[PDB]
């Protein structure tokens, strides 16, 4: 395969932002959706090994990221604005579909997006979060509440600034301690006003995947931007929720092959292994085909079992 | 057939408690009113309807006559909207269903259409024709840089401000469900064939016991909408539609409205659009004032379903 140094990287006005996009090859179109709190450059080893299996791989940093636009507002950050931005960025490449392949809240985005517009997705490939049907009795927020408490990390996001001052006080060792966490389970903070158990331990040394020129380049992005712009994705989840009612029952019509590592925090909550295994998901997504389960691998999976990512995605849809 | 034997009830739908009136048995032909209107804008096609051996079931929108009005302006955007019809629909433990709707109605249909085809068989829509959004502007601005600051829509957004301009509803109403003027209204600062005082009464009462803030909120949140529905730039309908206006509604008679008709650019973005029916020297409201030849253009589209 090829250098980072022949992908190629611009800007693209979508929804009312600037949005920084990074491509290489030529083809069908593999768009890549990044999650938190990550970039484009998540998706690096499959950019490079999806162009060279011919295919134009697109991989922009999501709004309030990177080298992206982030808008001043909280209220700018709900799903509507998320998929809004890459149905105009889909529109911006000259195609009519595209392949898509997302992680984390890039996948959230990505299941909206094959609801919303399911004549653009081809076929999808999620990473770590899998479809999440609608709960029209409670408010999400609100659930993880009454089920984990007031220290469950996503209830501690909510309150602007506290999370941002709770890891920032060298952003650097703050992006590697995320990247590097295999600790399977729902994570809950310890009480506020105590120590996260992190700054008591010695940093964690980098596992193989990872390499000190990665978190220096994640690092750099970061410095800049902070963690806000990712951090208000979450901000918006109650109000999502309100938004999103007329998707209550909805089914996905894409086809998708799902795709988690066994210590994702995501697969080891409570709900998503029996959501998965109790056929719901099926019934949710009829054309998901076999869920691929990669053993011995945590969240960041796309990064961490990054080859048979690239080969996953290039089976699946090679197919169509 | 009798207003009389027109059933009510209430039904808890995403999150509020809305009044719904309903006729007949048979497949759902389900009705959407506008503004300033009530399920009561749709009496003679309910009537109709179930003579036709059709399920015609008609609520009170969100924020109108017996439906619940929440109280934050938030809380009336399209995708609260939408949510409640689609709520509304499944709770009818039908799969699908035939709909209908007029002025923001047809708006909340049309939406509906995008968002759920499949709960929709076909769409009669009446006055509002599908809207693309337009990426460069938002709505209300463009209204004002159009229309200026007294047109009715851009008056409509500060809060309270319409509400003490029609602080005696009745006559309120009534001077908006006669209106024929043309052209765009904008605001300062007897009774046509098909219209009773007996039906401004009624109109009155509901309208005396919830005032105009409900409906007023839909307008309000016109922008808001527009950011939130951008995912729907260049969408297109995939439902069929039969679209009927009058000749001298507002909306028909507008800037580029009946050129988007002609030009086949709603044809475009409504691929299933059947032939546009126009019906000569009727305004506005023309599920009232041509009641029979609407309920008529009802059954001869949808039976073809």
């Amino acid at each position: 395969r090829g250098s980072m140094e022949e992908i190629e990287h611009r800007t693209v006005e979508v929804n009312g932002i600037k949005m920084h996009v990074a491509e290489k090859g030529e083809g069908p179109v593999v768009l890549f959706l990044h999650g938190f709190p990550e970039l484009w450059y998540s998706w690096r080893h499959q950019i490079l090994a999806l162009s060279s299996r011919g295919y134009r791989a697109v991989a922009p940093d999501l709004r309030g990221y990177g080298d992206t636009e982030a808008p001043e507002s909280i209220s700018s950050y709900t799903i509507m604005h998320l998929v809004g931005d890459i149905v105009a960025l889909i529109d911006s490449l000259g195609v009519g579909q595209v392949f898509l392949v997302a992680h984390d809240w890039g996948a959230i985005v990505g299941w909206y997006l094959c609801l919303f517009r399911p004549e653009k997705i081809k076929a999808y490939v999620c990473l770590s979060v899998p479809f999440m049907p609608r709960n029209p009795k409670v408010r999400p927020v609100d659930a993880m509440r009454a089920l984990y408490g007031d220290d469950y990390y996503i209830c501690r996001f909510q309150e602007p600034g506290k999370a941002e001052a709770l890891y920032g006080s060298n952003i650097g060792e703050v992006i590697k301690s995320i990247l590097t966490n295999r600790r399977p389970g729902p994570p809950i903070l310890p009480k506020e006003g105590v120590a996260l158990p992190s700054g008591s331990l010695p940093s964690r040394p980098l596992p193989s995947w990872l390499s000190e020129e990665d978190v220096t380049y994640y690092a750099s992005k970061f410095s800049k931007t902070g963690l806000t712009g990712g951090l208000n994705y979450y901000r918006n989840l109650n109000l999502n929720w309100e938004l999103t009612a007329a998707w209550t029952g909805a089914k996905v019509k894409v086809p998708v092959k799902f795709i988690t590592g066994d210590l994702d925090v995501v697969y080891t909550s409570l709900g998503i292994k029996d959501y998965i295994d109790s056929g719901a998901f099926k019934r949710d997504v009829p054309y998901l085909e076999e869920v691929v389960v990669q053993e011995g691998v945590a969240h960041f999976n796309n990064q961490e079992a990054a080859e048979d990512i690239s080969n996953h995605i290039y089976e699946f849809i090679k197919k169509f």
